[PDB]
RNA sequence: AUGGCUGUCGUCAGCUCGUGUUGUGAAAUGUUGGGUUAAGUCCCGCAACGAGCGCAACCCUUAUCCUUUGUUGCCAGCGGU
């Protein structure tokens, strides 16, 4: 399973940002500008796209774990189902400094969660003082909403997909200091040099995100099938 | 030379640690920021994530009612003074 030239094109994945904020490190990724903002040349993008699919593709038949990240409401959601399609991890709201890292510190911050999780089952808060109950509550949504989607990790992920390394440079550092693949679709406003398979192309559109992760999800079932 | 005990800034609201992270390093970060509170109190944000001593609470007393008991306490409903 791959992705087609056109039908990429019409998401508008060659679109780039201002020439006012590109980065230099990327001339090669540069098809020309139009209009005063970059455009991104797509041909270099498909190969570029399917050496990480097919390294991708090799580590979901092995049965390791892949974790996606995106902290921009305008791709927040379609990363979610995403997630839910081929069930691998993910993060969609805020990537909290130590998800890779500090693990031995997130991980005891996860069974703070599982124990509320199954005791707002047996009716627990029927039996506490309802300030208590709202304490109990309250957090529940500010933990299930952070570390929610990485919840049954049971360690580090052999693998992790980004979505524009610029905003999200606190992931790429970490998963470096760890030895783990990174797999990124960096802007044209981005250094993608932290970045093992640079995909080059546009985020800021739903509709793009939805080939990338989309196609991402069918992989993963082609691995642990 | 000390222990134990006390005053004191101050009943002011602060003081630190583990791990991660930034810096050659002293250290920084968290503990800053937007509001708010008696209060690093609480929420959101955030390379920080949690934790501890404190803060508050749990304690005593006082302000209201109910239940239980009625002496040497007390005096309404009834008699003798």
């Amino acid at each position: 399973a791959t992705v087609s030239m056109r039908d990429m094109l019409k998401a508008g994945v060659h679109f780039g940002h201002q020439t006012r904020y590109w980065n230099p490190k990327m001339k090669p990724f540069i098809f020309g500008a139009r209009n005063k903002v970059h455009i991104i040349n797509l041909e270099k993008t498909v190969p570029m796209f399917n050496e990480a699919l097919a390294e991708l593709n090799k580590i979901a038949s092995r049965k390791g774990k892949i974790l996606f990240v995106g902290t921009k409401r305008a791709a927040s959601e379609a990363v979610k189902d995403a997630a839910l399609s081929c069930d691998q991890f993910f993060v969609n709201h805020r990537w909290l400094g130590g998800m890779l890292t500090n693990w031995k510190t997130v991980r005891q911050s996860i069974k703070r969660l599982k124990d509320l999780e199954t005791q707002s089952q047996d009716g627990t808060f029927d039996k506490l003082t309802k300030k208590e109950a709202l304490m109990r509550t309250r957090e529940l949504e500010k933990l299930e909403n952070s570390l929610g989607g990485i919840k049954d990790m049971g360690g580090l992920p052999d693998a992790l997909f980004v979505i524009d390394a610029d905003h999200e440079h606190i992931a790429i550092k970490e998963a470096n200091n760890l030895g783990i693949p990174v797999f990124a679709i960096v802007d044209t406003n981005s250094d993608p040099d932290g970045v093992d398979f640079v995909i080059p192309g546009n985020d800021d559109a739903i509709r793009a995100v939805t080939l990338y992760l989309g196609a991402v999800a069918a992989t993963v079932r082609e691995g642990r099938s």
